[PDB]
C-alpha cells in the first residue's frame, strides 16, 4: 500500500530528526563518558545495580534501525543514560557530575525537539 509508504516516509523523517537531536545531545558529553555501554568486563557487578543499561552507541544502533516510534521512546533512553549514572555513581564523582551537566544541557535540545515533532507532525 501507499499508506504504508507515507508512514515509512514520516518514520524516516522522524529518524532523520532524531539523528540530529542525538548528535546535539552527545556534543554535550565531550568527555565521551556516555558514548559506549558500561564495560561488563571492567564493571562485572554492573547489572546487579542497573537493570536497563543505556548509552549513546546503543541509542544510535536503535535509531538507524528506525526503532524509535516517537520522541517519548527516544527521551526514555536518554533519561536512562542519566538516571543510571546518577544511581551507580556517588554525587562527588566525575561521572555523576557529567550526567547532571548532560541533563541540564540536553533539556534545551529536547525542549525544541518537542516543539519540532509537534510542529512537523
Ligand atoms: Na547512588
Amino acid at each position: 500500500s501507499m499508506e504504508q509508504v507515507a508512514m515509512e516516509l514520516r518514520l524516516t523523517e522522524l529518524t532523520r530528526l532524531l539523528r540530529s537531536v542525538l548528535d546535539q545531545l552527545q556534543d554535550k558529553d565531550p568527555a565521551r563518558i556516555f558514548a559506549q555501554p558500561v564495560s561488563l568486563k571492567e564493571v562485572p557487578d554492573y547489572l546487579d545495580h542497573i537493570k536497563h543499561p543505556m548509552d549513546f552507541a546503543t541509542m544510535r544502533k536503535r535509531l538507524e534501525a528506525q526503532g524509535y516510534k516517537n520522541l517519548h521512546e527516544f527521551e526514555e533512553d536518554f533519561d536512562l543514560i542519566i538516571d543510571n549514572c546518577m544511581k551507580y555513581n556517588a554525587r562527588d564523582t566525575v561521572f555523576y557530575r557529567a550526567a547532571v551537566r548532560l541533563r541540564d544541557q540536553g533539556g534545551v535540545v529536547l525542549r525544541q525537539a518537542r516543539r519540532e515533532v509537534d510542529s512537523i507532525g
